[PDB]
């Protein structure tokens, strides 16, 4: 029931990422000379979070006060000195409440496998690509897939001649 | 259901960013001599936040007072001196409450992949572009995509001859 | 639903900024010899804010009083002196409450990409523009776009010959 | 909905400022020899403010009193002197409450771009204008646009020959 | 009843992972020259979790205070010294409540078995593959299956000639 809807959601996301990669990889490598497939680890767990933050007021310069009683006594007779300080302070503090409801269906970790073809010249020899072109393909695929390191995304692009 | 609506929202945003990039990249590079694709990491999490800020009043110059009782006693007989100061102060403080409801569907991180063609002169030789022109394309794409560093936007523009 | 309305709002704002830029850039550069595209980062977050400000009254010259009790005693017998001052003061303070509801749909950051053509004389040679003319175009575009530094606006105008 | 009404309001304000500038710039520069465009940053945020002001009464000359108790005692026996002064004062203070509801749709910052043509004499040579005439145009545009420094208004008028 | 639905859910997930692997393994190894099967250990246990986190306030620099009473007494007569410090502090602490409902049907551990064929040249000799090609197949399968180490995923790809 709901599981099938989630699976179809994942399939559509993967297909659209695949198409976005193919769109940029087509003009330079050529139609059919590139194949990519995407798998997506998604987030279907309902989470609700409330965050409370208090600004520190331990420093007297940023401390906000409402009432303060400072009783000071010094009975000098060091000799028979007698110092007494009774201090009472009531503070008002900065407060920030944030309520967050995470979206259901977010992407947790995306791994993408891309395979490119060789280059057959007018003679027909399948000449492999170069390192610079491979780096360009890797960068383009990283851009298309929305590659990020916080998610833990992995990308692998290899070059090999396609079968007949 | 709602996930499909969010996905269509993302697709429309990406398509419009793509079209905006293509619009400026067309007059100089030429029709079809430029291809770009956009992926968008969006924000579909409902967040509500209330912020409270208190202006500090620790300095006597900016401190606002309502009532103040200052009892001072000095019984000089340092000898048998006896100083006593009882101070009570009630303050009124500046207060700022901000209530914020973040919009659903905002952009978190935008990465854009752009590929340009080579230059075929009247002879037909695919002459590659220059560094200055590449920098101009990068700047134009950054302007079109709304490039920002707080979001974490990444842009990659590479030059390569298009396939037939 | 609402997201589409927000997107159409952004598109209309961007189109009108584009048209305003084109309107001034047309008479001097010429029809079609200028192309500009605008992207707008907008504010669709409902914010409500209440601000309270108290005027400081720590200086006796600007302090407003309602009731004041000053008991002073000096029993001179420094010898066996005995000074005692009990002071109680009730103040009235200036107060300013400001309630603000920010508009939904305001502009946060505007970045604009403008491209101009070269100058083809009667012979037909595409002569590039000059530095003074480029500075004039930059100033005119800044004026049209409502360029501001608090928002974080970025503008890029480059000169390049248009393709056929 | 409301955003479109606000945008149309901004467009009408900008168009009327443009027409006012054109009206004075026409008789001297000539019909069509002047083009101006206006952009307006407006205020669509509902603000409500209540201000309370108390006149200071720390000086005995401007202090208004309702009741005053002054107990003075001097038991001279400096010797065994004993001075005691108990003073209680109740004041009445001046008070001014101001309640302000700012208008929705006010102008925050106006920037205007104006371009003028060259002067083609009977021979047809496009003779540029002079510094005095440019200063006069700048002053007239500042007057028409309602130029102010508190708002942060910026004006740019440049001279360049119009294209065919 | 529900068990059959869960089993069909597992079968669909396994089939889609199998198809994703086959899709990338087809262009290089060839149609039919690759066979893969997937088994999935799934999560059909309903879990609900509430998390509470308190920011530490043991350091006086990050400690937020509401009321503080500090009575200090020093009766010097080390001699007959008498120090007494009574300190009472009330703190306000940061608080974060997270409520999480894990999705039913998540993947716990995925193990995948892939078998590839040999290479029969024009002569017909079944030449085995190379180490580099095997490593490429392993990497592609890891990318397709969403291989992760936290889950405990295991992958085994072996090379052997297919039977008639």
């Amino acid at each position: 029931d709901l599981n099938d809807a989630q699976l179809k959601f994942a399939n559509d996301v993967e297909s659209r990422i695949q198409r976005r990669i193919e769109a940029i990889l087509s003009p330079i490598v050529g139609n059919g000379n590139v194949h990519a497939q995407v798998t997506a680890q998604l987030d279907f767990a309902n989470k609700e979070q409330t965050e409370e933050h208090y600004s520190p007021n331990g420093d007297a310069s940023k401390a906000t006060l409402r009432s303060r009683q400072l009783n000071i006594s010094e009975q000098v007779g060091a000799g028979p000195r007698s110092t007494q300080r009774n201090e009472t302070s009531n503070y008002e503090v900065d407060r920030t409440i944030r309520h967050t409801k995470m979206n259901v269906g977010d992407i947790e970790r995306l791994s993408v496998a891309v395979v490119v073809n060789y280059k057959t010249l007018a003679d027909g020899k399948p000449l492999p690509l170069t390192a610079d072109q491979m780096k360009q393909i890797e960068d383009l695929t990283r851009e298309a897939m929305g590659f990020s390191d916080k998610r833990g995304d992995t990308l692998n692009v290899v070059n090999s001649p396609f079968s007949a």
